[PDB]
C-alpha cells in the first residue's frame, strides 16, 4: 500500500469542482553556530527530517493555491550567510524568506489529462523528495490523519550525489486524482528545484502545472478509487 510503484493508486472524490493548486508549508532551517565547519547543518539528511524533524523548526507560512511553473534557481552571492529572496509568483507567497536556507512542503493531488506512462524529471539543490500515489503519499481524502505516514520515496534528488537528478515513470489514468507530496530543502547558498514531466503521447515537456494540481477536502469516509 505505502510502497512506491509504477502503478500508483488514485482517488475518486465526490466533488463537482476541486480547488486549484497544492498547499504549501514553509519552515526555517538554521546554520550551525559560527566557527562550525561546515557552516551548514547535516540535519536535512537525517532520515526523520522529512517526516518530523522539519517541524522542530519555525513554521514560517502556510498557503494554498500553489500551481503553474514551480521551478526556480536562487543564485546566492555569499557562502554560509542567510540571504533574503522570493519564491516565484506560482507559490502564492510574496513575502521574503531566507532563500539560502529553508524547507518547503507541498501536498495535494495530481490529475492527469492523459492515460499512459508519465515520466517526471526532478532535480534540486539541496534536496527534493517526492511521494506519489495513495498510501505512498497519503490516503485518499484522509490527508490530515495519514500526513506523517508516507512511504518510501518515489523519486529523490540530493545535491552532491553522482547526479542530483531523478526520473519517475508511472502509469496514470486520465482524470484520476493522485496524492502527491514534495519535500524540499536548501541547506546553504544556491537553492534550485526542477519538476517537469513528459508523456508517451507527445514530445513536449510540461513545466506549467496549472490544470494538473488540485486540493481536496478530507472526508470522514475518504475517497478511494476502485
Ligand atoms: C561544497 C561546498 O561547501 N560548497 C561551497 C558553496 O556552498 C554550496 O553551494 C552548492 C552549489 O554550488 C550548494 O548550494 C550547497 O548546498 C552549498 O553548500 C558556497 O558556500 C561557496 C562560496 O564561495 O563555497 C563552496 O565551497
Ligand atoms: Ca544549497
Amino acid at each position: 500500500s505505502k510502497d512506491p510503484t509504477t502503478f500508483p493508486l488514485g482517488c475518486s472524490p465526490d466533488i463537482t469542482t476541486p480547488k486549484k493548486g497544492l498547499s504549501m508549508e514553509l519552515y526555517s532551517y538554521d546554520f550551525r553556530k559560527k566557527g562550525s565547519y561546515p557552516c551548514w547543518d547535516a540535519a536535512y539528511l537525517d532520515p526523520n527530517y522529512p517526516r518530523t524533524g522539519y517541524k522542530s523548526h519555525r513554521l514560517l507560512a502556510k498557503v494554498d493555491g500553489v500551481t503553474g511553473n514551480i521551478n526556480f534557481y536562487y543564485h546566492a552571492t555569499k557562502g554560509c550567510t542567510p540571504q533574503l529572496g522570493h519564491l516565484p509568483a506560482s507559490y502564492n507567497y510574496p513575502k521574503p524568506l531566507t532563500m539560502t536556507n529553508f524547507t518547503m512542503l507541498l501536498y495535494g493531488y495530481f490529475r492527469p489529462k492523459v492515460t499512459g506512462f508519465h515520466t517526471f524529471t526532478i532535480s534540486a539543490d539541496d534536496l527534493l523528495f517526492v511521494n506519489f500515489g495513495a498510501g505512498n503519499a497519503f490516503d485518499c481524502c484522509r490527508r490530515d490523519s495519514s500526513a506523517d505516514h508516507f512511504g518510501n520515496y518515489q523519486a529523490y534528488a540530493i545535491w552532491g550525489s553522482k547526479t542530483a537528478k531523478d526520473e519517475l515513470t508511472v502509469h496514470l489514468d486520465a482524470g484520476v486524482y493522485y496524492p502527491i507530496r514534495l519535500f524540499y530543502n536548501n541547506r546553504e547558498y544556491d537553492g534550485a528545484l526542477s519538476f517537469t514531466f513528459k508523456t508517451e503521447s507527445n514530445e513536449n515537456t510540461v513545466s506549467d502545472f496549472s490544470e494538473y494540481f488540485f486540493s481536496l477536502d478530507d472526508t470522514e469516509e475518504g475517497c478511494p478509487g476502485l
